[PDB]
């Protein structure tokens, strides 16, 4: 049967799922590793020991333990990212969508979810890969990885809590995908890994890490990149933060071993409850447990790896959303309210800039303000609001990203850059947040095709355009079959991704990113 | 007779000069001090000992020794500022234009010429006050002061070369004007001193210096202010520079006395020939001998005097020209040519920024470039040219000026601000220099009235508008009799001075001046 697949790990019994007016095969909850429960907590992922009999892949697996967003109870706009399944340390599973009839050797797409590394689930409705698989005839895989302390606690030097295990979970699923995707009709030599924000940053990290380059062909980075200010921390900082977490749970802090045994004995929720109290600054767009520059997964500093072309050379497709910042301001910046226009005063604005650049000194904060302030209307509430959004966005997502493309393109084999600036008609978030972080996902996953979701006609088109772009690029290394220009260091071409007839632009936010990528860094170094 | 005037200094025989289709009285070359020749060189100005018999004031006096501009031989646009008379250390004279019939007690206007303190003459044709006097029925006085080493050499602590003597020459003429203007029909209690660039900066210095406040009523500052980066130097710098000048002439440098005797024995031209070799940096818009913050003429630092309201409180009328920088770039910046479009490359642009901010460090130079560069078209020759012009202008004239108005208005009694941005139709300078430094003078002195000068009809109007504004403000402390708004710290209103129907704007170049007045200063201090 089309639902019974044999794999090097065991037999898998999938399920037939309905798509639009047809069907596809669905293999959900396939284990790719040993449950990271018990003294395995914080440990590197273990390979799933093969099984006997058919594994039932007809229902989504559990979700990884993680901070749940209770900020707006019942508000779909926020709950849609919350885990829709029971949480559990036993969460290392992957899901595959397979076209019906099963392909003999088609292109594979692996999705790596986002969540600032502290959250994420492969089972969210927005990550339902049935539409992409059906529409673009691609084998769509969605993996899961330990998030929060569970996946990134880093007691560097220890083997019980090495750090980056969440990064290893991803890799192992990539390995599982490499090793068994042929049995699902997928071509293991044409596997494209794509992700958003933390997933988008993860992708580039696999591009960078030597132990991961050989396991995938092409990559798609959405609103995230390896060098994002919040995507990593030094071994020391990770240590610092690991200890602090221990401190918060009344743990013996005399040795890694005492510390780690302690943390291993505390309930998942116990680590989560105090997870944000370890950050080093009052700040926004900063997450507690993230990848560490350990010298293992990452041979060295990301910048030198970038600088010396020490990374897998291939084709990459990446982009950013118009308003990357809003989301984070509405959640931790004063003056912002989900239900108000959020006109921001200068006192509040200047507070926002302090939360945005936590590492900046007074001069740095002053340089940022000078640059993002209209001194001819410095008391405008709208201009201050928007100014804050651009700051959170440029510094955390768009500028870090432009640095990575510019550096990548130098040695890479084809760069394609998009700028998503279309606000879904049915968006439930206040208008002032604009084209919000993570709201390109639904277009990439072809949600606009399901009419009972009420998208506009041109949004359906947009979704098919992006889905094709995404699927066609994965298949060939080029989004084109009206041509989306190749990104080059000289011309710096890039395009818009909206319901209007695509347009080609140059030098994405140069002014602001020169400041963020070259000037500020220098200033703060000098001072 | 209307030409014979008795004064507390002696009888003066003037001359009748023709204006438009009528006449006026002219008293030119009246001595206000003892010739600063001999061992008097560098010494403070001495009062003119009274004379017997009638003094012949029918021909302009000599001009003060000074660097002559030979950059464009025969080019009127530059020679028009050159001395049109024989130069001589015997140059402390003043000129008065008196309406015919002589007024009984009318408003007096004293003009203090510009020239970056190294040049200037009261006898230039552009400074011919017959038009203003006739048209506005005002007693127009034009003084002269020692310029260059002769007027500003500063061996602070010495009495032979105290420094600022050029500033004292001005004062003494002001005193002479105070003491004898009544005999010419001028009201000594309604004397307005106005000047351009160095004269405009001089004016504000007399506003500041305690020993000068009582000698005038109102002030008009054109394209210059006391705190201009080039208007003053510390006693040390002046000393440093005085010695260096001595070094250049093979002078005993063992004592002020040996040094000064040496300099006193060298010919005027000898000091001039080496006058520019003492500057401390490769730079533009920097002059060798300028006022020194000596603690005598200036009680203390200009900023604290500004900060504590330690200055004469009255009404002031000041402004700037659209393109203050061009002139200085065309003369010392690479890439600029009087006869070319002057499209500037980035290599040349970056050289310009180095010459513009000589005291800036690498970070400072980088902050300036970031701010004045269009990184979306950083290779534009026109944009680089213009960018350089704005830099030389904002930092040397417009921003220093905005700081002085903002500080002044705080304790002042009426501020009126103009922005001259009209390029005379008959301008002989290349179009790219735009509305050039010092080209408002001719409008203020009503040159556009003499048809054989070929101005347009609306330029004639402009000139009468400004002349009235200038004369009406001096008479009443208000330019208005369509109303030129009063400058206030809150609103920051100011107007345009061009052939088009005046318009009111706010916050003159805020963006750029916040950077220049607040950010940069801080940056360079921090680093
Ligand atoms: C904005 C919603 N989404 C789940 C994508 C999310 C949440 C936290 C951090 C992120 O970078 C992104
Ligand atoms: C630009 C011509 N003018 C004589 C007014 C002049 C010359 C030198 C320095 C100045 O600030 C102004």
């Amino acid at each position: 049967s089309e639902l019974l697949v044999n794999t090097k790990s065991g037999k898998v019994m999938g399920t037939r799922v309905p798509v639009l007016s047809s069907h596809i095969s669905a293999f959900l909850g396939i284990p790719f590793a040993e449950p990271p429960v018990g003294n395995m907590r914080f440990r590197r992922p273990e390979p799933k020991k093969p099984w006997s009999g058919v594994w039932n892949a007809s229902t989504y697996p559990n979700n990884c333990q993680q901070y749940v967003d209770e900020q707006f109870p019942g508000f779909s706009g926020s709950e849609m990212w919350n885990p829709n399944r029971e949480m559990s340390e036993d969460c290392l599973y992957l899901n595959i969508w397979v076209p019906s009839p099963r392909p003999k050797s088609t292109t594979v797409m692996v999705w790596i979810y986002g969540g600032g590394f502290y959250s994420g689930s492969s089972t969210l409705d927005v990550y339902n890969g049935k539409y992409l698989a059906y529409t673009e005839e691609v084998v769509l895989v969605s993996l899961s990885y330990r998030v929060g302390a569970f996946g990134f606690l880093a007691l560097h030097g220890s083997q019980e809590a090495p750090g980056n295990v969440g990064l290893l979970d991803q890799r192992m699923a990539l390995q599982w995908v490499h090793d068994n995707i042929q049995f699902f009709g997928g071509d293991p030599k044409t596997v494209t890994i794509f992700g958003e924000s933390a997933g988008g940053a993860s992708v580039g990290m696999h591009i960078l890490s030597p132990g991961s380059r050989d396991l995938f062909r092409r990559a798609i980075l959405q609103s995230g990149s390896p060098n994002c200010p919040w995507a990593s921390v030094s071994v020391a900082e990770g240590r610092r933060r690991a200890v602090e977490l221990g401190r918060n749970l009344n743990c013996n802090l005399n040795s890694d071993e005492e510390l780690i045994h302690c943390l291993r004995e505390k309930k998942p929720q116990e680590l989560i409850d105090v997870e944000w109290n370890v950050l080093p600054f009052d700040s926004i767009f900063r997450f507690s447990f993230v990848p560490v520059i350990d010298g293992e997964f990452f041979p060295t500093s990301l910048e030198s790896m970038l600088n010396s072309g020490n990374f897998k050379k291939t084709q990459i497709l990446l982009g950013v959303n118009k308003d990357e910042g809003s989301f984070f301001l509405l959640y931790g910046a004063p003056g912002f309210s989900k239900d108000s226009e959020s006109k921001i005063s200068r006192e509040d604005f200047m507070s926002g800039v302090k939360l945005s650049v936590p590492h900046a000194n007074d001069l740095g904060l002053d340089a940022v303000t000078l640059q993002y302030t209209d001194w001819m209307d410095d008391n405008n509430g709208i201009k201050n609001r928007d100014g804050l959004d651009d700051i959170v966005g440029d510094h955390n997502v768009i500028c870090p990203l432009m640095h990575f493309v510019n550096k990548y393109t130098k040695f890479g084999n084809g760069t394609y850059l998009y700028f998503f600036n279309h606000r879904a008609s049915n968006l439930v978030w206040p208008e002032w947040m604009g084209v919000i972080h993570g709201y390109e996902i639904e277009f990439v996953f072809g949600l606009p095709l399901v009419k009972e979701l009420n998208y506009t006609a041109e949004e359906e088109a947009l979704s098919r355009r992006i889905m094709h772009y995404w699927a066609t690029f994965a298949k060939t290394g080029n989004p084109n079959e009206s041509k989306w220009p190749l990104f080059t260091t000289k011309e710096q071409k890039f395009i818009d991704l909206n319901t209007e007839p695509m347009k080609v632009h140059q030098r994405l936010r140069v002014q602001m990113c020169v400041f963020w990528n070259q000037f500020l860094p220098k200033l703060l170094n000098a001072t």
